[PDB]
């Protein structure tokens, strides 16, 4: 068996020489390519990248902050991971025209998009129990009847919801699917930052499946990782052509440390990392 | 240069080889893969499969059926196209709790979910004017006007109006892509009937590009076929492998025989498929 790593640099090595530039919304400034796709196996290993190391507190403890349904990024900020800080600052909101909001209210987000899809959005503190559709409880519930099921999808796009949020996000759906008591799980990624953004973005939907594959009884299987708008920030090329060289250490792996049977009830505490020797940045 | 078709060819190949027997709703029946992905060119060329017939009468008056906002089946059926109609049955419809409801009124399909996405759903008879987002426009201005934007989604999933509607979505979302006056395009496809459906799928996502290039002045560069579900019903095998001994001829033309300013005001007699020669069967 080849390395899972190696198709995500293969990825890099791709946008530096086919990919085109193009810029985002501030004008910068990247090499994009449309239309990825790679496959990493979650089977007895777990694919946090070792080229460089990947900021594993901040993926899992982002993930029990969209299980949680939480939408104020100052519950998150509190874990000490500040990925979502800026955009639930006091001015960036009042940018957006969200002057009402106050500090952290990100609006309907992936957390409440996860749990509470369709529901009207009121403020962060709002309680939402039972309203909307809880879809991650959909796919663990239609997973545990029918494995069969070609329609276990969590979507967190929302279009009536998108001009209310921070930004749109990044991750429009991902769908689920068993067999031989195998559950895997395709990502459908909008936009991803190959140097910066991708590999986080693959540790957190590896987990989720760790996790959904914990509670239904399953075993993990592949996790399919597709792109839209696969770029390259030019500040960037430099460092990702020296990360090429070098050799992808064995993969981690992950594993729970105590029978939980729902999903809401799972812990920071609960996971645990053991072999991961990533290469110093 | 490689021929685009030896990619659905090789997808089939790959199935037939490595999938595994996995059922559907019915108890049939398939053989499963989980992730999938090709690219078709739209350079000077239309991905219309050779190998056997398309029905691209077909593919031609859904599409102009799903831009027109059209839920009942009946009105596509009147265009000399019967492949929603007994989806529309009126006994389709009473085995799925739908016998309050009239015969072709599929419920929240496409058409509704691109032009009034969010919008409470009555009937097929009603008119949603100035109700829901208009997806299918508001990608067509965004295009216009802002061509960089990562954010050009149609999402045809909506887990609020699951229950409502026949058969949900094969066609989870698209997103487009503009780079250098070159308009690309991404279906997500949930399953796909490959030796059968996809096909047809594929020219249908292709036309959409090449329509909405055409409204927006752009020059059609790619559709990537992203599949999840990707199967093989088990009675389709041995069609399928004779099949895999034909060598593809190469792709037609697709020709827009007028100009057209808004997308609603595209009609049938606007295409002309020129060197078209599919294997029969």
């Amino acid at each position: 068996p080849p390395h899972g790593e190696l198709q995500y640099l293969g990825q890099i090595q791709h946008i530096l020489r086919c990919g085109v530039r193009k810029d985002d919304r501030t004008g910068t400034g990247t090499l994009s390519v449309f239309g990825m796709q790679a496959r990493y196996s979650l089977r007895d290993e777990f694919p946090l990248l070792t080229t460089k190391r990947v900021f594993w507190k901040g993926v899992l403890e982002e993930l029990l902050w969209f299980i949680k349904g939480s939408t104020n990024a100052k519950e998150l900020s509190s874990k000490g991971v500040k990925i979502w800080d800026a955009n639930g600052s006091r001015d960036f909101l009042d940018s957006l025209g969200f002057s009402t909001r106050e500090e952290g209210d990100l609006g309907p987000v992936y957390g409440f998009q996860w749990r509470h899809f369709g529901a009207e959005y009121r403020d962060m503190e709002s309680d939402y129990s039972g309203q909307g559709v809880d879809q991650l409880q959909r796919v663990i519930d239609t997973i545990k009847t029918n494995p069969d099921d070609r329609r276990i999808i969590m979507c967190a796009w929302n279009p009536r919801d998108l001009p209310l949020m921070a930004l749109p996000p990044c991750h429009a759906l991902c769908q689920f699917y068993v067999v031989n008591s195998e559950l895997s799980c395709q990502l459908y990624q909008r936009s991803g930052d190959m140097g910066l953004g991708v590999p986080f973005n693959i540790a957190s939907y590896a987990l989720l499946t760790y996790m959904i594959a914990h509670i239904t009884g399953l075993k993990p299987g592949d996790f399919i990782h597709t792109l839209g708008d696969a770029h390259i920030y030019l500040n960037h090329i430099e460092p990702l052509k020296i990360q090429l060289q070098r050799e992808p250490r064995p993969f981690p792996k992950l594993r729970i440390l105590r029978k939980v049977e729902k999903i809401d009830d799972f812990k920071a505490e609960d996971f645990q990392i053991e072999g991961y020797n990533p290469h110093p940045t």
